[PDB]
């Protein structure tokens, strides 16, 4: 995922005395991206594994500024505004309470922090937002929701962040590559074939869905976005 990356590091405008913290670290990927360019980066995430893995991964790159620990987005432990900039990239759709993960964030970034929020996104069409919802928590019961962008707009106007879409884009899906790395079963990936082949003309349109004649899918897109919110006031 280079492009989020990228993006996120270019939108950041990273300097040298600043502090990031990286909610839903995974195996660290985005916290050593940034680390040339910051005083400090911290990592969260849910599991130990993910903590130990990112961990090692920094010793073998020999990143020194980098650090990795367990918690959730709904309860950080750090005190208030102590981050300039706080990244979230492919993690929302996994938080039990993405409204309490919102105000948690708003709390620790400083006044005029920046929050960088990669993710896939609900159109704002109900039934083409419950459409990829299912979609993907078919595929990964960890899913719990992909909010809309208005949504995601009024979070932020609820804790006092400016909002900005800094860019959208479809986001390209090889079928046979995203099931082996879910490592769905037979029944599983049936019922998602099924919710693809049946899907309605404009889900078919939205989501860019390619099929094989006898069903078997191809492709699909989903809907991808980095939004920009900074700290203001009340």
């Amino acid at each position: 995922h280079h492009h989020s990356l990228g993006l996120m590091i270019k939108t950041a405008e990273c300097r040298a005395e600043h502090r990031v913290l990286d909610i839903g670290a995974g195996a660290g990927h985005t916290a050593l991206a940034f680390s040339p360019y910051v005083q400090e980066c911290i990592g969260v995430d849910a599991t130990k594994e993910m903590v130990e893995v990112a961990s090692s991964f920094a010793q073998e790159k020999g990143v020194e500024n980098v650090r990795f620990q367990q918690g959730t987005a709904e309860s950080l432990p750090f005190p208030d505004d102590s981050f300039d900039i706080i990244t979230c990239r492919y993690a929302a759709h996994h938080f039990s309470d993405v409204r309490k993960a919102v105000r948690e964030v708003a709390r620790v970034l400083k006044q005029d922090g920046r929050f960088l929020l990669v993710d896939h996104y609900a159109p704002e069409d109900p039934v083409l937002d419950e459409f990829v919802n299912h979609l993907n928590r078919l595929r990964d019961p960890s899913h719990v929701r992909e909010s809309s962008l208005s949504e995601w707009q009024a979070m932020f106007s609820a804790n006092q962040l400016a909002y900005q879409d800094i860019q959208k884009w479809n986001l390209p899906i090889q079928y046979d590559s995203w099931i082996k790395r879910g490592g769905t079963p037979a029944d599983r990936e049936k019922q998602i074939i099924t919710h693809l082949n049946h899907a309605s003309d404009e889900a078919r349109d939205t989501f860019c869905i390619t099929l094989n004649q006898n069903g078997q899918p191809i492709s699909f897109c989903l809907k991808a976005i980095l939004i920009q919110g900074i700290k203001r006031e009340g």
